[PDB]
């Protein structure tokens, strides 16, 4: 039963043309209009040298435009390599070239983005008449499931990004398993939260489109409030949402301080990326109750997006007067979460441990990195056919089955629901020249740091100097000496 992303979207697309796809406040498109369109853009990038293995950067902002950029490179047999706008320059282009990235599909508002590249560009904006000269039909054989679907940018603590390579299997497996986990069915609407620089952007995308619903691209203005996410929501008809945890921890204590009620239709929220808080969940359930349903989702994006899932509008009241709230148990049969001790042995119930990860899940590996690839995907010495992810987050098993994450072995955090080696900013800020030793840490990001000389306005120096290198959230707010 051999399948890729796009093969289960075709077969949806076939049972289902005229449901609306992808709803954003400027337009839709039905199932067949955002089939036929892909279609016509993966027609033109085979004419470009797209095919299985080939990696496409794609460099745009949420919108229609965006979903048929995906679903075309796919289609193609291309794996796409998200470039967030927001990013600096000088990462955008680094990604460019560690991804030997030759076409790049963008718009025309970003076309200034790269140091500038010699490859093929395609903007979606402009160069739509000449993409609709294309033909519409699915394409065939492009890919087999070992073929990269995704390769998309991490942190890096030895200074730069790496590249989590993810194959259409996995990502495949996963899809499969949530829709069948979340219960998504064609009634659904789900709000397209987070950008697709972030791995639960296809979860969001793919679990949607591939089980038949309405997926919802939201804006930005949307969530610069609370009552405005809920009332857009409530306007939308939504009916899932997938909240990064620190903007769910946001939306809980503002529901409390205010009598806002959450949408009518909303009827699921899923949740992840960092540690819950059981204040805020036993404040969640006081204020809202049992529905809509809660579930924490864990997992790294090396091991395609979640591995790990706890509903948490099922916990009794003892299990969420506990000090830690579950990340839960393994979304699927094929899925192995490990504790595991240094050894690579399993542990006694109530031992923590290291988290590893088997099976489906795993990523191919990091994108021309071999060393960390070798040390982070460990060859199963219990079962030498298989491998084994080091996830670097502690944890350990209860009683009741029920995984608790305890945290990270390691000095890499999350800053604004963001992913964030403390070794790349701290690396970053060596190679100024008036840094002489250099250390970050969290709590919010604060810079200690002894400078060659002292300069008293080397704050702002040393901002705008990694303003034009790093994402925002890896600029610390403030520096010490
Ligand atoms: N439900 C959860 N509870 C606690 N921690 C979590 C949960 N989900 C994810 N995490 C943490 O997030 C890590 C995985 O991050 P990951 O999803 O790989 O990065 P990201 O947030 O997509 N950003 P980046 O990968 O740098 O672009 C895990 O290893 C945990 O430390
Ligand atoms: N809504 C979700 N399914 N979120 C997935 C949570 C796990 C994911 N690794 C993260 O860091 O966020
Ligand atoms: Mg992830």
């Amino acid at each position: 039963f051999k399948q890729s992303i796009h093969q289960l979207f075709e077969t949806q697309v076939e049972r289902t043309p005229e449901a609306v796809a992808v709803l954003s406040e400027q337009g839709q498109l039905t199932y067949e209009e955002l089939n036929t369109k892909a279609n016509q853009l993966a027609h033109y990038l085979r004419t470009l040298g797209v095919k299985s293995e080939t990696l496409v950067g794609v460099c745009v902002d949420r919108s229609l435009e965006m979903v048929i950029g995906l679903l075309a490179i796919l289609k193609a047999g291309g794996a796409y390599v998200p470039l967030d706008p927001t990013y600096p320059r000088e990462r955008l282009t680094y990604m460019v070239q560690d991804a030997q990235i030759s076409v790049l599909v963008t718009q025309t508002q970003w076309s200034n983005l790269i140091s500038d590249y010699q490859g093929q560009v395609i903007c979606l904006d402009s160069q739509w008449a000449k993409i609709a000269s294309y033909s519409q039909e699915n394409l065939v054989n492009t890919v087999n499931p070992e073929n990269l679907a995704y390769v998309i940018y991490t942190s890096g603590s030895t200074g730069k990004p790496k590249g989590v390579m993810i194959e259409h299997q996995s990502l495949v497996n996963f899809t499969k398993l949530a829709i069948a986990q979340y219960q998504i069915t064609t009634s659904d609407r789900t709000l397209q939260f987070v950008s697709i620089s972030f791995d639960v952007a296809a979860e969001e995308i793919y679990v949607t489109l591939c089980s038949g619903a309405t997926l919802i691209l939201r804006t930005e203005e949307m969530i610069s409030s609370i009552p405005s996410f809920v009332q857009k929501s409530q306007d939308w008809q939504i009916t899932v949402w997938s909240l990064p945890t620190a903007y769910w921890h946001l939306l809980v204590n503002e529901l409390v301080k205010s009598k806002i009620a959450l949408p009518d239709s909303l009827r699921l929220v899923i949740i992840g990326g960092e540690r819950v808080q059981p204040e805020l969940v036993r404040m969640w359930f006081k204020n809202v109750g049992n529905f809509p349903e809660l579930i924490n989702v864990y997992g790294p994006t090396e091991g395609t997006i979640a591995v790990s899932l706890c509903r948490l509008s099922q916990l009794t009241e003892s299990q969420r007067n506990r000090t830690e709230i579950p990340i839960g148990k393994s979304l699927g049969e094929n899925i192995s979460v490990y504790v595991l001790d240094e050894t690579l042995k399993t542990v006694p119930p109530e031992t923590p441990g290291e988290i590893y990860i088997g099976g489906t899940a795993l990523a191919r590996g990091y994108l021309n990195r071999p060393e960390l690839t070798a040390q982070k995907f460990i060859q199963d010495p219990f079962s030498p056919s298989e491998r084994l992810y080091k996830t670097g987050d502690l944890g350990r098993y209860l009683a009741d089955g029920n995984l608790e994450y305890l945290g990270r072995v390691d000095h890499q955090v999350k800053i604004n629901g963001f992913r964030v080696e403390l070794g790349e900013i701290e690396t970053v800020l060596l190679q100024h020249h008036q840094v002489a030793q250099a250390v970050v840490i969290d709590r919010r990001l604060v810079a200690y740091l002894v400078p060659h000389s002292t300069e008293e306005n080397l704050t702002v120096t040393l901002q705008q100097f990694l303003k034009n290198k790093l994402p925002s959230y890896m600029i610390p707010a403030t520096f010490v000496v």
